[PDB]
């Protein structure tokens, strides 16, 4: 049921720490909203680390990314993301569409 | 009560360890200055962090930031930040506005 | 039977904390896909933590890398990364080579 | 006793882990030396560690800095530290003077 | 018997986990190879981060380097690393050079 999102534009980088709506969000050129995953533990904190990296990345640089997503979530919530240079005549990788056509 | 500032410029980022004094502090180019939020523990030491990070950003490079603060004191403390991109975005995204009209 | 690829850009590279799908993956302009490697413990979190920023900065600028991968697995997980900047013809240092063809 | 230097363009950044002489220093252009802090714990290891970050910032872009420092010992040590964006250019934020002349 | 090093353009940064070669490495324009140190404790951790962000830097950015590293062992360990400009020369501090002959 994941959801690929493909060759977004982040525009906008928030960190947030109110209640009830806490944690790190990306907003899309077109006013889509999602939220960053999170971890405590080792290894996914690696991860959502980069994560994090990544999303501030492309809205500081103009970069595309490529979304692995929840529809099941109001922000939606990133699992998966992927970063991608100007150049690229193709958008999402193959590896990248196979990974979330399968959760 | 909390505040919401927009289309901010960001010139100085400052540490500070002197006594009382002492944290992380951005002053805009109309010479406003916030407070950096802190904490330790998991899970928001990685959205102040994120938080350190975006002021940087927008002082590195002039990107404009939206603020939600808290005004209850002398600098207003920092409670969400969203780092925006030249490609406009029509000012604040209606998400931020939401969760600091929302407190 | 860890291989030397030398002269890599690399245009994507993605976070991903799908379950048996999770890590930190680099693609070639090519397509070639390659897995980060990542440890927990000193001294090899440094290190990963080291090709994790070798691989973020490749995407990011364009310059070459060089890689040591392990074709044991698919995609090739990576033992030991290697960046560049545009000197001499985009070799691999000798250096390296050798540490590469020592397994 | 605690002194403001202003303006300043930091061209060197060292880290040094021979004894006694171990720690973190930056050089301006007229070869005056300043002592990064350091600490341990919360929440001071956040402060230090944004000195950290803003002094390889100044030195690789060549941005200015106004420093805080203390003169009882040498190199001097610095109780805080400011970042300032090219453009506005006007000494320091009325903010660090203040904060300064008053330890 | 340390030795200081001048003026060294450092051209590759070199991340490795393989047994019996791990660490982090760079390497000249010459072709010179120095080992990066390493410390897991406060405070050489953050001494030996920095190390690293310094290479992460003059690799990236051409940016030269100023060394004291102990040829006590293969790959000659950095004791100490200045991340300069190149604004005439540039040499190295007198800072610098008087730390060196130490050890």
């Amino acid at each position: 049921t994941a959801s690929l999102v493909e060759g977004v534009e982040l525009t906008k980088y928030i960190s947030d720490i109110n209640n009830n709506t806490d944690g790190m969000y990306v907003v899309s050129s077109t006013g889509g909203v999602w939220r960053i995953s999170r971890a405590k533990d080792y290894p996914d904190n690696v991860m959502t680390a980069e994560m994090r990296k990544i999303a501030m990345a492309a809205v500081l640089s103009g970069m595309r990314v490529n979304m692995c997503a929840s529809p099941a979530s109001s922000p939606n919530v990133i699992w998966a993301i992927e970063l991608e240079a100007e150049g690229s005549g193709s958008g999402a990788s193959q590896f990248f569409k196979d990974n979330c056509n399968r959760t």
